[PDB]
DNA sequence: TGGCCTGCAACGCGGGCATCCCGATGCCGCCGGAAGCGAGAAGAATCATAAGCCGTAG
DNA sequence: GTACCTACGGCTTATGATTCTTCTCGCTTCCGGCGGCATCGGGATGCCCGCGTTGCAGGCCA
């Protein structure tokens, strides 16, 4: 099974992680200090299956 | 340990109100394209029909 | 001295036939596509003040 989550960046970059970890990571607030580089990349598209 | 949310205070700009100009649009009439799947035809998966050898018997 | 046939049963290997699935054509008609006009709801600008926005400092969070 493997439960992951698949995101993909707006630079193109397509990867996974189990569901676990993905949780684990989201916990906690977002920092600004990244927020404030205007070249940064974010997450496109987001699926679980 | 470094950074973020929020309270307090000061500043500014746009929400709301109306209307004049404006842009979509519903309707009407004329013209275009695509769908319509039904059917013909081709390719492929599956089913049907022979042997080869395993070892004692003739 | 010196080889040559099948019967009893199970799994494969080689080849043709059959139906399922898919590729491709069929013109036509109906649903839609498109041009034009009166209409009706909408955007922007004039104005004000009060709420949204922002600077600064404090306490809390990852």
């Amino acid at each position: 099974q493997e439960d992951v989550v698949v995101t993909l960046s707006h630079q193109g970059y397509v990867k996974y992680q189990p569901l676990s970890e993905y949780e684990a990571q989201r916990r906690g607030g977002k920092g600004k200090s990244a927020a404030r580089i205007k070249e940064e990349d974010f997450i496109d598209r987001l699926l679980v299956a």
